[PDB]
């Protein structure tokens, strides 16, 4: 149990503290509670409140209170900080032919020289909506295979990748080919990541219902990032204490990338929607991948978010197969993981082989990086209640006997005086009780009131009598032994 404190310079003139624990656990069929779930107000014994200052003051309740605290499964929280977009599988187009035919070096020849209005390719832009030659990107337009000798060893040896036929004179066969890096309709937006925070939810039920010799229910919710929750207009808060900081050992994917589907640019292809759909199955294929897979420069081959330079200074470019350059994106990652899958066995990217994902109330473009744990804690939960109505005050005062005025007249008639001493202006109820035992009929008690420094008299109605005083709520406070006749 706990006491009750004034209200010092969370509204009331009185407050009633109680401290609590609640842990969560793995409750089944069989054993269902895990619940900390505490009554009071309802035994005889447990029905007052002691005072913190000034003990000659205690509290009953008016109601019995019924409060039960719960917890839910412990949850790591990953903070996410945006990098960028990525494609999920750029391919190459190569071309050999243009709206005046065949490319070859005499009369129909292949441009993608920086600069030039008329590349075979075409440009991309930056804005990518814009025309402006201002906007080009940079190594956009591919680049030019042909029939000639390069500058390292060999006899045509730049006619690979396009599959070019060197050897045929006649002006139907290209004797060029263009190289064309695009971008397919998924993009992936990747995030980096940062230490998990604790989250839980503390249900804590605050019940009301009349004294027994209809019921009231309040819920109040806690967490670690709101802590505080209040009831019935601020009459009662809680509050969840500790250390919510997460533990030595927990998973850390700081050396990773978060990549979750997020745009398709052709809505047309239902594969791509597919993709980006949040739904449980698909929520779990999204993917942690280690960030020097990556590059974000677009500069690196063979690295998911590879882009024009690096497709276009690959070294000896013309003599490597179609797709090169393109290899390893996040359509690979994910078709591997895929049939691991569907076979049953254990990924390496998806975050359904990383644990318990959390796939409820995400919102498509904010998504969060949230996983369930094994973890079972005892949190300390602090509860308070405006005692203004939920106790009424019982004073408790010193009470004597007057010894030198209380006598017996030698017919039974017992004056008895009771003094309270000290100071205060609020009435305390005593109890007296008389045990005259050899051949006297019984007694009945009474209850008297007295201020302090006040002072009554009251008559009760061989022999010796024993008279014990006793206070309001079971206490005991002076007993004098008085003969008669
Ligand atoms: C906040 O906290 C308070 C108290 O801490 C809660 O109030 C308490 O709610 C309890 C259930 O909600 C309630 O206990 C009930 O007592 C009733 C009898 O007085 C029962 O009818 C009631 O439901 C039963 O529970 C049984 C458990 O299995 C179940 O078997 C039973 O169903 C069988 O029995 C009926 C006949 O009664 C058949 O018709 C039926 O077909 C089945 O055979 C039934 O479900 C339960 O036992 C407490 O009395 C409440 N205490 C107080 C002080 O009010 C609040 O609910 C909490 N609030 C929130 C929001 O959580
Ligand atoms: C929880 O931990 C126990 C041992 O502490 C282990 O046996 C069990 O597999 C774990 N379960 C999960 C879901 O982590």
């Amino acid at each position: 149990v706990g006491s009750i404190v004034t209200c010092l310079d969370i509204p009331c003139s009185k407050k009633w503290v109680l401290t609590l624990a609640v842990e969560n656990g793995a409750t089944a069929a069989s054993s269902s509670v895990s619940a900390t779930q505490a009554v009071y107000g309802s035994s005889s014994a447990n029905a007052t409140v002691r005072s913190a200052d000034n003990p000659n003051t205690v509290y009953a309740f008016k109601y019995q209170v019924h409060i039960t605290l719960t917890k839910s499964r412990i949850r790591l929280d990953y903070p996410l900080y945006y990098q960028s977009d990525f494609n999920n599988k750029p391919y190459e187009i190569v071309y050999k032919y243009n709206q005046k035919g065949p490319l070859n070096w005499l009369d129909n020849q292949c441009v993608a020289t920086w600069g030039s209005s008329d590349p075979t390719c075409g440009y991309a832009y930056n804005p990518s909506w814009s025309t402006k030659p201002a906007d080009r990107i940079l190594y956009s337009q591919g680049f030019c295979c042909d029939c000639n000798a390069g500058d390292l060893l060999g006899l045509s040896p730049n006619r690979i990748r396009g599959g070019l036929d060197c050897s045929l004179l006649n002006f139907d066969n290209p004797t060029e080919s263009a190289h064309c890096l695009r971008f397919d309709s998924l993009w992936y937006s990747a995030f980096q990541i940062g230490e998990p925070d604790v989250n839980f939810v503390i249900l804590v039920n605050v019940t009301k219902c009349p004294l027994a010799n209809n019921c009231s229910t309040e819920i109040i919710s806690l967490s670690p990032s709101s802590p505080i929750g209040y009831a019935s207009n601020g009459k009662i808060s809680a509050q969840a204490i500790g250390d919510f900081a997460p533990w030595e050992g927990t998973p850390s994917y700081s050396e990773k990338l978060f990549f979750v589907p997020s745009v398709c640019t052709d809505t047309s292809e239902a594969w791509c929607v597919d993709r980006i759909s949040y739904i449980p199955t698909e929520i779990n294929r999204w993917m942690l991948i280690d960030n020097d897979l990556v590059t974000i420069t677009g500069d690196t081959c063979d690295k998911i978010g590879v882009s024009y330079s690096a497709f276009t200074n690959e070294g000896q470019r013309c003599e490597r197969p179609t797709q090169s350059c393109l290899h390893d994106q996040l359509q690979d990652y994910y078709d591997s993981d895929l049939a691991l899958e569907q076979t049953g066995k254990v990924g390496s990217y998806f975050v359904q082989f990383f644990g318990d994902f959390d796939v409820s109330g995400l919102t498509p473009r904010n998504p969060l990086l949230r996983f369930f744990t094994n973890r079972t804690q005892a949190t300390e939960v602090v509860l308070q209640f405006a005692a203004e109505e939920l106790f009424y005050t019982i004073y408790l005062a010193p009470a004597r006997f007057l010894r030198h005025l209380s006598k017996i007249n030698p017919g039974g008639l017992i004056d008895l005086w009771i003094v309270s001493e000290g100071t205060g202006q609020n009435a305390a109820q005593f109890t007296v009780s008389a045990s005259c035992e050899p051949n006297v009929e019984p007694i009945q008690a009474q209850i008297v009131t007295l201020a302090p420094g006040q002072l009554v008299s009251i008559s009760l109605p061989a022999g010796v009598c024993n008279c014990t005083l006793r206070n309001a709520l079971g206490q005991v406070l002076d007993v004098l032994v008085l003969e008669f006749n």
